[PDB]
């Protein structure tokens, strides 16, 4: 019904989300957890 | 000078770019400081 000029803007349907408090085994974080397993097996073995 | 419908495909211009040992506990010091701290060690 209209006629439209080329898109000055182009746009889309995009996911807005928003931008934390420590947990309480977060000093375990630095390292994985396959290498704490690891460390308890290597310490049985020892 | 011709006639253009709607974009089919909108685009831009890019950037392209081209895209650990099993001893790498080692890397923070030198070879040579390895192999002197095996020397020192021996005539210690």
């Amino acid at each position: 019904v209209i006629d439209f000029s080329k898109p000055f803007m182009s746009l889309g349907i995009s996911i807005m989300i928003k931008k934390s408090k420590p947990g309480v085994f977060s000093f375990l974080d630095p390292l994985a957890y396959e290498i704490w397993m690891c460390i308890v097996f290597a310490y049985i073995g020892v």
